[PDB]
């Protein structure tokens, strides 16, 4: 007879899912996970893996996905999978198995901790089962959850026994309907159309608006109708790190993404050339977790602020909107594309000697004796993605360090989502699953992943999940044997390195990625490099590239 | 001028401590961690490695340990450390930094999680620097829930800005003595003594009693004191996972170590064997979180029980002892000695027919086609151990899998903590950092880890901090390209495997061992694996040696897990 | 077929447990409270009453006790009696009523809050009952849990769907053996003998040493080796609030308890004067929440410190022991006696000064115009007391406020917690059920209560309570049209009043007394008092005594 086991992926599976990214321990013997055709398990390395590749795949595909662990230490592990999805925003289901019902003694029983309390504070919902035939609701609140804004992780404990029995659970009485929210719920003040009409009276006045956009706005579907407001009215497009690709490479209004270190990473007043003679910013999506925070458009000329989010403002301490707009961002703009509809195009600020500056960087044609530059890097991955992606395609990945920084001002996106990297949460080791889960959902379409040493090894051993499911993802390891962006920061409160706190010995990724069946090569020059990345992109299967590097 | 994390490592030396694993974020601009003379960073390639290796040296040492992550994602990794020593009882002191004081807003701020209402519920002790002068006190209260039964974890997180700070901090005034516990503190029950003069008549009117010895008898500096009872009135001693080594190898009255999968492994009544005739079980400082549960003792007659435990008993719904005494193990064995001194020594029962069984598993001398056996890979890490160790001496470290319950059967362990292995909270990947934890807690003695394939590869990469370190740890890699273990449970419930959730594809750990930086080499029967394991141990460095195994289990041997 | 209902009482009679004191709500139509022979339900008017009486009762017996409340408010309700007994530290077993286990949605579903997660923070243990015939292991855990220092609270939420099944549960087989601790199980810690022996070193160097005695020392059995280690060697007796009564009154050691507003209430130097010379303090049985904190004794010259207790320091902030012994009170007094045998008796510093103000003080012969002063209300209450009680009985019972520093400077206590009042949590309110549970647990002695118009008010309505019972309570309400307390701290912070935070309008709470069943009468100076207090303590029934009183 059908158990609980049946009813959970079913239910899963009524919700869209067709796979489960984790690792099983004893609930085996409950739960095989061929009980329901269309939905297969990945099996990864390290639960961690499994709840990032979930995050990454329910933010491009706009839908719920789900991970698996065991009990005890598996949670835990999967908890990390969970804080990137709390933090970095998207509607992942967390699973994870429990200590048998009536032996539930956190911390007494073996493997057994209190699942729920240790993960509610970093997830929408989180609940343990306790009356089998119960997991279908379950299910439908923890997507509830989920898919409400800000979206995030909900958490099912799941105690073996329970999860093995077919106690109250009838399989000839169909499910009732999921109706899964096509997009996510928002929270939406009253009188946000009269915000958006002082919105529009501001923008009246304004010489030289911008539009700063985050993720919240992509998965309010409201790109096409941000990208057709801002042509109309002539308004440059800002980005947090993650929404990179809302405009086209080489579009007029594609100002770029802003990072706190780019001022001094390109010795050049960035953040001043940006957001100096602007006098209205709108923020619209605004997500403080996204870090694009107020103080880096506080440049300048004195600026009225917009805030326009599915959210009740949770940061007034830090943000406060001259006019707070809390509603639906696409509900937002097909509002105030009729407020604004006889309103004639801006004249934009000149941001060409940034753009300058910029570009000098990614053509520098040294040629470094001890290791390339991350600059070089990231253009010849520019270069080969662009030569590899039809237009408007690919994803360029990037771990966690230095180098990520580089890559948030530096790295190709022609499609939302065509950057990805962890914004919120910002964990080390990202970079794998996340490649892992941008290939899957764009199984056609080129993907490359940026990791330094410190970040990939971290997580290097799901280079063999990589190799298992023949995901054609190449890979490039800038290796310099040192957590990098820690020794900037050792230099920058003491003024001086510290070594046994950041530095490693050598690790050959060339020959780890071989020993994980995953065929590698070094590359220690722009030509080096882009015959590597070439070969990579055509070789039908992982490819992966460690380039020396040094930071200047 | 110093700053609250110069007071705070000035602290953890004032407690013994020497070393702090981890590894650190942008706090970096806050803590350098050459504040303080005396107290080394030990850099790890993941959290859960440094939280693991303060876990086994704080074990081994019996002295609190240290370790260190970063905020939000730092701290989450670092937790299964955390989990691994409330589960495994272990003082460990996690630190982990946290978001500007000013700009704390869980799940709003960029890095920043609810660390403490995270880490609350799998600690003794858990909070956040408010005043950069309480750190010293912060860590004081740190200790002393570490250091009380049962021993576990203590939580202290780190806004970046206090811990950069000098506000109140004044290091001209001395700091009060710290006072570290030599031994962990215990609950003690008044009337203790009548109920261990209780226990006292029911082993006078016992025919075949055993004591059953957990890790809790080790840290109350037990061993010497049990070991004489034992002798004196010829009691069998029967021990846990980690408590194995509590007798040395070959001593008549070590019956060896339970699980509940010896009798599947074995394809014998192990349980009934060593329980069958005994009325009389003694659990000498008993933690359920061993899992060495009453259910594997009740075999053939009923049995009378006493528990003896620094914790008064959490699960009385399990174990319902005849007789409960809650104190120091100790305390109860020398109290014990004075209320059984005229007793005439037992005539203990034979377990000769399992001695005999496993005997003829380490024997095996057959040569299989699909790789070794795990009992035969046991055998030849258990001769080469005993030739590279002094008596009394050495250390085997078991990863978790299938291969770990061979190890709790088969491996020679000579001392107290000779045999290590996680029994609480069995994280995979536990293997390395508990071996870098024997390691640097035995320098001039042998340390061989045994690890699986699924295990090993989920926590590798800190072969680079063996290597890193040059700790000559020998390990020994299992690998049969699957989650062994997991399928046999897909058997036990399903009568069948489902590969998706099991299997893998081939890794090469030779290779991978050598990308670190450690010597390697592939071992396929006893002969090669001999050579590589002395070869290893002579070696000076770090060394890795890969072996092909099988299983073929029996599920219906598997009833006892019920 | 008897259910978990019938099962929760019948462990609770395991544990020696013999009354109930709550308010049932719909979870009546689970259990009745006549299921299980020799425990009976003790109606109250409000929770707050049903805790704090559990509390008492259990303080006075040394026995875990309980209380009940229905689901969400009535849990919420009986949590600042659950929270009376963490803080003032009492077993006491607190259940409560929860929705249907398959209906628990908290904040949503009707009268669902979350009450493990509630509770949990100031319990000792909580937890919810999941599957019906493991309330008798729940019952021995929370047990286990309160009986264990500090002591403290277990909490059980019980869904009233469990409640009432029978499944699993067959009373045909026995429980097993209950095994409740005769006193409260502690921590001990490696060498405190010898941390012991260090404190004896300490004690052979020091002139003046004192002992400052808490409750945790009274729970340990040890009264009596106290008593004859301070009389050997001629150690003055100090105590917190809740410990008064170690010694009898009159004792030439029985220094008696000190407040921070003592040297204010007598204008007299009297802190200094019970300290200054004092260079050794052992504070046997020390507890933080009894509110003795080390800045009380930290005056004149620099003291040596040893602690004594059945726990691990929670406050090294705070107080940092030259000498820290955590062990059982009694094992250390007994340890203490042997390193000290052969020391000679010490000379104790001169109090005499202070003796003679407090005796002058309390014997005010003054008639004021504008109400009695608390310390004649107090003296009055002292003597008929003496006259009502057998040598080494009664009881004293103090609510919160202004005079309830009277209370513990001055108020009679002949034996362990013969004065009670409320150190740790503090609730106004807590005279009536503190009363209630007073007279419950010495149902042939005297038992007094004072308590402000404030306090007393907030939580008047079981006057019903004590008439319902017949315990013969005699209750003096000082009367100031106001939480007189609240207003000093106003004039202390900003050197002036605020009525609306303050003042009220007249209560008559004679006729309050009589609307509720209770004889009372106004008293106006000693000899009204005098009189108004024999004839209560004479009564068989209770009486309450209102007291226009000023500060
Ligand atoms: C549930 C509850 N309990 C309370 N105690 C209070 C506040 N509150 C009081 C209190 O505790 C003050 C602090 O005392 P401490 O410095 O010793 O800690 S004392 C009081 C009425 C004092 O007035 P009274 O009873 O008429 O006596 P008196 O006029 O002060 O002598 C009130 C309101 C608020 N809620
Ligand atoms: C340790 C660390 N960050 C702190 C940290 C620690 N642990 C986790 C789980 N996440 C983070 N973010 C970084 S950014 C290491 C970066 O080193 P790298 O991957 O070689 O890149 P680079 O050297 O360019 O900085
Ligand atoms: C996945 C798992 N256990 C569940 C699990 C999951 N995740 C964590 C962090 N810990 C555990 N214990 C095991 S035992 C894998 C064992 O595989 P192996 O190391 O190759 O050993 P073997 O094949 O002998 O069973
Ligand atoms: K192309
Ligand atoms: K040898
Ligand atoms: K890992
Ligand atoms: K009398
Ligand atoms: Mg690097
Ligand atoms: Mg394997
Ligand atoms: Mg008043």
């Amino acid at each position: 007879k059908p158990t609980a086991a049946h009813a959970l992926l079913s239910r899963l599976r009524d919700h869209g899912v067709g796979k489960v990214f984790g690792v099983v321990g004893r609930e085996a013997a409950s739960i095989l996970f061929d009980e329901v055709e269309g939905i297969d398990f990945v099996l990864t390395r390290h639960e961690f893996t499994a709840g990032v590749a979930a995050d990454v795949l329910a933010r491009i595909t706009g839908r719920p996905q789900a991970c698996w662990a065991t009990l005890g230490p598996g949670m835990t592990n999967l908890s990390t999978g969970i804080a990137t999805s709390v933090l970095d925003r998207s509607p992942v289901i967390a699973l994870a198995a429990q200590s048998e019902s009536h032996d539930i003694f956190p911390n007494d029983t073996h493997q057994c901790l209190d699942s729920v309390a240790i993960v509610a504070p970093m997830s929408k919902y989180a609940v343990e089962l306790q009356r089998p035939h119960e997991i279908t609701d379950l299910v439908d609140s923890a997507v509830n959850a989920a898919m409400t804004e800000p979206v995030g992780p909900s958490f099912i404990s799941l105690p073996v026994d329970l999860l093995g029995s077919s106690e109250g659970i009838d399989t000839t009485v169909p499910n009732p309907p999921a109706n899964t929210p096509a997009k996510p719920v928002g929270v939406v003040a009253d009188g946000w159309q009269k915000a958006a009409d002082q919105a529009a009276a501001l923008l009246a006045e304004a010489k030289h608006p911008v539009l700063v956009v985050g993720a919240a706005a992509i998965r309010s579907g409201a790109v096409p109708a941000i990208r057709a407001l801002a042509e109309r009215l002539n308004i440059p497009v800002i980005t947090t790190y993650i929404a990179k690709g809302v405009l086209p490479v080489g579009h007029e209004l594609n100002y770029g993404a802003v990072t706190g270190y780019m001022d001094g990473i390109l010795n050049f007043p960035a953040l001043q050339t940006m957001f100096a003679p602007v006098d209205l910013v709108l923020t619209v999506g605004y997500d403080y977790a996204e870090d694009l925070r107020p103080s880096m458009w506080q440049k300048g000329i004195e600026k009225k602020t917009v805030r326009i989010s599915p959210t009740v403002n949770p940061i007034p301490r830090v943000y406060r909107p001259d006019v707070d707009v809390v509603t639906d961002v696409l509900a937002f703009v097909e509002h105030f594309e009729t407020a604004t509809a006889s309103f004639g195009a801006k004249q934009r600020h000149d941001i060409e000697p940034l753009r300058a500056r910029i570009a000098e960087f990614l053509a520098d044609p040294e040629t470094y004796e001890d290791g390339m530059r991350v600059h070089q890097v990231i253009d010849s991955m520019n270069t080969v993605m662009e030569e590899a992606a039809e237009p408007g395609e690919g994803t360029i990945v990037s771990d966690i360090g230095f180098f990520r920084h580089y890559g948030v001002l530096f790295a190709r996106a022609d499609q939302p989502f065509g950057f990805l990297t962890s914004a919120g949460c910002s964990s080390f080791g990202y970079g794998i699953p996340a490649a892992i889960g941008a290939q899957m959902a764009r199984p056609d379409q080129p993907t490359f992943l940026i990791a330094g040493d410190g970040g990939f090894h971290s997580n290097s051993s799901d280079l063999e999940t990589i190799a298992r499911l023949n995901l054609p993802i190449v890979t490039v390891v800038v290796n310099n044997d040192t957590n990098g962006l820690i020794e900037l920061y050792q230099n920058i409160g003491h003024h001086r390195s510290h070594d046994p706190a950041v530095k490693f010995g050598g690790v050959d990724f060339v020959a780890l990625a071989e020993a994980n069946g995953v065929d590698a090569t070094r590359a220690t020059n722009r030509e080096e490099l882009l015959a590597a990345l070439r070969k990579g992109a055509e070789l039908g299967r992982p490819f992966l590239i460690e380039v020396p590097v040094n930071y200047d």
